[PDB]
């Protein structure tokens, strides 16, 4: 039972809680030596049963190696059932990060949903999204969206094997938080994955986050080739800086270095939101949300916004996501951070979800309230009933609240994955679709309910 054919070859699993796992499936060939910023290629086939009861290495990371371009599958059974897939593409600023943390661990989806999980690696910081323009020559004019590109060819694996594994290939959801989210608004909008997958979660982000225009983009990377000491044009060099030098010249940027997808003209031809008012995704429903007052979260990892008087910080703001219009001013570092917030979250998600609903489809949206401890987004072990999980903020207090707020949250993504609709009776009051008429938002709280339009104050303030 825990052997399964794919196009490549057998693959041995294990049972593990009355499920079946196979981790470290190599879904691409390794992006290493010549292969270093080109675009991912079908994985070599094999003869005889490949072990995969192993994760995969991580991709490189400050955390790992370049050759880490695996996925990892749960299913209750690998037989022809046509079950859900659920396609998760995990977060960390496209920075770091893996689909082999124990936090995203598919047990509890694969046992309380009978789904199917499939979670991916994918290149990340200088390895997946160095924006190259023309600069080395036409085959590197696609490495500002390599990460972009391995998410697709991952997709594209599913769908040619997942049926061996339990899984239905016309029943994709995709799902991510942060950057994940901003990856699956960026998957949205792509022509070369329409027909992929047939839903799409976005958990505090949407394609507007960390995007790039290629100016910005080329910027940065004049920087990071100047660290590396590689000289614009030097392919030989650009190929054989050790992988943990080129990771370490790129890191001593610090903060004067974002990374994520770049609108390139190559991959990504236009800003993947504005695409969907075109219909990019017209028959695709989703299901949106963002983290109340997500940007306070930041001053964890960043104090400095603390520190900084009112002027200073509003000039800072204004520099980062500005101009501010002064009716958004008189709306409103507590209270000055509410403008990262609505300029980083909130605004994409609601142009996400007014596009969609302008093109007819279902979009489902809401508001996480429940306070948790620490892109900082706080749904994640709710949403996967991983509450029990190694990193983790597991601790003391709360546990039939946080069971009981997991169990609406968990179910809802597994309805909506399953039927595309995430009501039910694991949900205190029904979830009304968004759509223009009512802007209805479910919020999940120690009280959850539904409330109207609730960011629409502060919407027209800016707009």
């Amino acid at each position: 039972r825990t052997v399964v054919e794919t196009r490549y070859g057998r693959l041995r699993g294990e049972m593990n809680e009355g499920v079946f796992v196979w981790k470290g499936i190599p879904y691409a060939k390794a992006p290493v030596g010549e292969r270093r910023f080109l675009p991912p290629e079908p994985p070599d086939a094999w003869d005889g049963v490949r072990e995969a009861t192993s994760f995969g290495p991580v991709v490189m990371q400050p955390s790992p190696s370049e050759d880490g371009l695996y996925l990892n599958i749960w299913s209750p059974a690998a037989d022809g059932k046509k079950r859900p897939v659920l396609f998760w593409i995990h977060g960390g600023a496209f920075l770091f990060g893996s689909g082999s943390s124990p936090w995203y661990d598919g047990t509890a989806f694969a046992k309380h949903g009978d789904v199917v999980v499939v979670t991916i690696n994918y290149r990340m910081n200088v390895f997946g999204f160095l924006h190259l323009g023309d600069s080395f020559g036409e085959a590197y004019a696609q490495a500002g969206n390599l990460g972009i590109l391995d998410q697709v060819a991952a997709l594209r694996w599913v769908k040619e094997n997942i049926a061996a594994f339990g899984g239905d290939p016309d029943n994709i959801t995709i799902f991510g938080e942060s950057a994940g989210a901003a990856s699956v608004g960026v998957l949205l909008s792509l022509p070369e994955a329409s027909g992929l997958f047939r839903r799409a979660m976005l958990q505090s982000g949407s394609g507007s986050l960390l995007l790039r225009s290629p100016e910005t983009a080329m910027a940065m990377t004049e920087r990071i080739l100047d660290k590396a000491g590689i000289r614009p044009g030097d392919r030989e060099r650009l190929l054989s800086i050790p992988a943990e030098e080129l990771l370490r010249a790129a890191l001593s940027l610090g903060p004067g270095v974002m990374y994520g997808p770049v609108v390139d003209g190559r991959v990504l031809r236009r800003h993947p939101i504005e695409a969907l008012r075109y219909g990019a995704a017209s028959g695709i429903p989703i299901l949106i949300g963002v983290t109340k007052d997500e940007y306070n979260l930041f001053t964890l990892t960043d104090p400095s916004w603390t520190k900084l008087g009112e002027k200073e910080l509003l000039d800072r703001i204004n520099r980062e996501v500005g101009p501010v219009p002064e009716e958004a001013i008189r709306y409103y570092w507590q209270t000055w951070l509410r403008i990262m917030t609505y300029r980083v979250f909130v605004e994409g998600m609601l142009r996400t979800a007014d596009a969609q609903a302008a093109q007819g489809a279902d979009v489902y949206m809401y508001r996480f309230d429940y306070e948790t401890p620490v892109c900082h987004a706080l749904e994640l072990p709710f949403v996967f009933h991983n509450l029990h999980q190694p990193g983790v903020a597991n601790f003391v207090g709360n546990r039939p609240e946080r069971e009981a707020i997991a169990n609406e949250m968990h179910y809802a993504w597994l309805s909506f994955a399953r039927t595309g609709d995430p009501n039910g009776a694991h949900l205190p009051e029904a979830w009304p679709a968004y759509t223009n008429e009512r802007k209805a938002a479910f919020v999940f709280s120690a009280a959850s309910h539904v409330e109207d339009d609730p960011f629409g104050r502060e919407r027209a303030a800016w707009q």
